[PDB]
């Protein structure tokens, strides 16, 4: 059944692999560098991601128990709460944050297997992970653009799993910030200075402003309302993008990469069908995103969680 977990290394040495102002030209020897600094962390991520989907898929305990055995030990090991090491920039932090997205979602997805023992090595550990990515943003001079939503996520996860309700609260106002900058138009603004991969940037936005509605919707809130549905506009704005990126290329002035939408579908398909505009995404499925909490089809179609 479980095989041995892979060490837990306390630093991360990420490192950033945008040439130009805007973040949108990939050098490809930075980006290979980050890829193969990343790799152990990422490989943790989706086996963690994957091991939580089986037991969602059948409900087998030797599947959430093997989850919970590779959580416990970077708890135990202290993963992840050394030096954030800047190389050219932060990619470090938003490492941490999409493994603490990763992690945290994991665990939740498999919390109702969790004895007292595991629940009390694995809870400190992602508070102590949330509660360090807190910090990164009580700088006022780190401007809060997509990364802050991503920040959101694993901190709201983390409140939700661990039952912090301070965390939970700071996960929300991650949320409620994204929402705030939606304009009129379903755009945001430091998401549209991303130049060529501005609509890139629109839909990996919205994927964890849909995932931490979908947290808030475990506990029987409804943060998709917010601002009458302002989310709906930047869904809207996001899947028109990906069939014609005419308006951001307009609103830009840059030719957009391409884009297929991500599986934040899965959830927002069910929530607000929209005329059925989610469908063509949808058929492209399934959709895996281990830092969104893994098969996003899965757990639109049966939950997040197997029992409330």
């Amino acid at each position: 059944a479980c095989p041995a977990p892979p060490p837990g290394q306390p630093d991360i040495r990420a490192i950033g692999y945008y040439t130009d102002k805007a973040g949108s030209v990939i050098d490809p020897a930075l980006q290979q560098q980050n890829k193969d600094a990343t790799a152990p962390l990422d490989r943790y991520a989706a086996d963690v991601a994957r091991m939580s989907d089986d037991y969602l898929r059948n409900g087998d305990p030797a599947a959430a128990q093997c989850t919970l055995s590779w959580l416990g030990a970077w708890a135990d090991d202290g993963a992840m709460l050394g030096q954030m090491i800047r190389v050219n920039n932060d990619q470090s932090f938003y490492m941490r944050q999409w493994m603490l997205d990763a992690v945290a979602m994991a665990y939740l997805k498999v919390h109702d297997q969790a004895n007292p023992q595991q629940r009390a090595r694995i809870d400190p550990w992602l508070q102590k992970l949330a509660r360090a990515n807190l910090a990164y943003w009580d700088n006022p001079k780190r401007r809060r653009n997509n990364a802050y939503y991503w920040g959101g996520l694993g901190v709201l996860a983390t409140g939700l799993a661990t039952d912090d309700d301070a965390l939970w609260q700071a996960g929300h106002a991650a949320f409620q910030k994204g929402i705030d900058d939606i304009q009129d138009d379903g755009s945001l603004p430091l998401e549209m200075a991303r130049g060529q991969r501005a609509l890139h940037y629109h839909d990996y936005a919205l994927a964890p402003l849909v995932m931490m509605a979908e947290l808030a919707r475990l506990r029987g809130q409804d943060w998709y309302a917010s601002r009458n549905h302002a989310i709906d506009r930047l869904a809207r704005r996001v899947i028109e993008g990906s069939r014609d990126p005419a308006w951001f290329n307009q609103h830009t002035g840059a030719a957009q990469l391409p884009l297929q939408a991500s599986g934040w579908v899965e959830f927002y398909r069910l929530r607000s069908p929209d005329g059925g505009v989610f469908d063509a995404a949808h058929a492209r499925g399934p959709f895996h995103s281990p830092r969104l909490g893994g098969d996003l089809t899965l757990m639109a179609t049966h939950g997040i969680v197997r029992t409330p």
